[PDB]
């Protein structure tokens, strides 16, 4: 039908949204510390305190099989990759300092994203 594929562009146009929000964010990290899944090789008991570990790899892949329907989700998964590094690390670290750094940062790219996502449909 018709309306599926109008449906189908919208979801197409705000992936493309959202890929220019997440290199925004991602920009937002010249140290790459947010950039790739930690490794269950070297923080061998990260798992047993973080439930639902999250990275820029991990948003991209699912951005492109257009796996956020709308901003909110893909703002939950940037909140994940803050919350969780804020929690594992403690607040006199390089990493801890950085995701409140990120969280501040990212703040304005999202508060555009909204209003932008509105103002679109
Ligand atoms: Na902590």
């Amino acid at each position: 039908s018709m309306e599926q594929v109008a449906m189908e562009l919208r979801l197409t146009e705000l992936t493309r949204l959202l890929r220019s929000v997440l290199d925004q964010l991602q920009d937002k990290d010249p140290a790459r510390i947010f950039a790739q899944p930690v490794s269950l090789k070297e923080v061998p008991d990260y798992l047993d305190h973080i439930k639902h570990p999250m990275d820029f790899a991990t948003m991209r892949k699912r951005l492109e099989a257009q796996g956020y329907k709308n901003l909110h989700e893909f703002e939950e998964d940037f909140d994940l990759i803050i919350d969780n590094c804020m929690k594992y690390n403690a607040r006199d670290t390089v990493f801890y300092r950085a995701a409140v750094r990120l969280r501040d940062q990212g703040g304005v790219v999202l508060r555009q994203a909204r209003r932008e996502v509105d103002s679109i449909g």
